[PDB]
């Protein structure tokens, strides 16, 4: 196994949203084969953020998924060499972002590095007014194509006052020269945000993700 | 709805300025989530575009639901349900459709107006190089008495290629009904050609609901 039953992780995310630069650093622990992970994050530059931390939380780790033995796990098979992915994030109100993530392995630690560029968020929208309340669970479609996995998801961001904001993710997960691909499948996931202060400089995230094929 | 129902379809529209009409008749088992129909292009045929782009718009009351999840689409009957749909292909082809589903005796009546445009002249849709839709799962999200349907579906293309499509659906029951929680509906839609000219087709679908266990 390139990945052990328990792994440590680190995150470094740099970017800008509506021209506001920021840096987030994190450390965590996860169980790759159980599909569980958690981490503690700090906004080390540009905090308190003028935008909802929720917009970067799903971009803060695809090798943490529970797969049945009869479905190849592209994200773990990518290790030890690692995986890089690009991501398009599009909200229904015109807010958008593009991110590039590199996942690498250093001993017992999985290293996650991201550059996140966001723009066109409405000034009075829930993201810039920080009126969000975490993401509703959803299912990511995983479609193999030309040695990459295309991830496609519709995810709703919860908003204060019983409202929601729809978001579409288009992900392209690229391992180096893969020779085994899974069939098309889905990965169900729940991402929970825990605030660690009142100011918005520290957060904890937890995720559970599990793969399945449709029975149709 | 009875265990077995008859259905009729009337779809009128235009794609890249080309007008067409499709009529169909079929039978299904609403509670088993199974349906099939035979379709004929009665005006504007042979179509200059792939029949596959209208096939997912040709019937939400045919879904297998477990007893502990309310079935919005069946609870909408006998009053019926109307929905709007946005269809967006990754190459810029797009369509908007409005579907009215009604009940008249033992027959479910499906009426659609489908407007499509901006399909690339050399793309798989206008070159009729498609091979049916890959199965997928539709997200169903209740919102103020309606169900928002959201799906990413891949259309198979000759030569081992695909064309991604996004559907954004708004299902509106004609009378308020008990609402389900957010869930997904897995489905497989199969097309079978009934002729060589492209005037007749058979479609079949199996759809089954699931709540996530996360």
């Amino acid at each position: 196994q390139a990945l052990a039953d328990t792994m440590k992780m680190t995150w470094l995310m740099e970017g800008s949203v509506n021209g506001h630069a920021f840096t987030i650093e994190g450390e965590g622990t996860g169980k790759p084969y159980e599909g569980k992970q958690s981490g503690t994050f700090r906004v080390t530059k540009g905090g308190p953020l003028p935008f909802a931390f929720d917009i970067v939380a799903p971009t803060l780790f695809k090798c943490f998924m529970k797969y049945p033995a009869d479905i190849p796990d592209y994200f773990k098979l990518a290790f030890p060499e690692g995986l890089t992915y690009d991501r398009k994030i599009a909200f229904e109100d015109g807010g958008c972002a593009t991110a590039t993530v590199e996942m690498s392995l250093k001993g017992n630690t999985l290293v996650h590095k991201t550059n996140f560029q966001g723009g066109n968020f409405p000034i009075d929208g829930p993201v810039m007014q920080k009126r969000t309340l975490g993401w509703e669970p959803t299912s990511e479609k995983m479609t193999p194509c030309d040695g990459i996995i295309k991830g496609d998801t519709i995810m709703y961001l919860m908003v204060e006052g019983g409202k929601t904001l729809k978001c579409r993710y288009e992900n392209n997960y690229r391992a180096n020269k893969p020779v085994l691909m899974p069939p098309s499948h889905f990965v169900d996931l729940r991402l929970t945000r825990t605030n660690l202060d009142k100011e918005g400089l520290a957060f904890k995230l937890e995720e559970y993700a599990v793969a399945r094929v449709l029975e149709v």
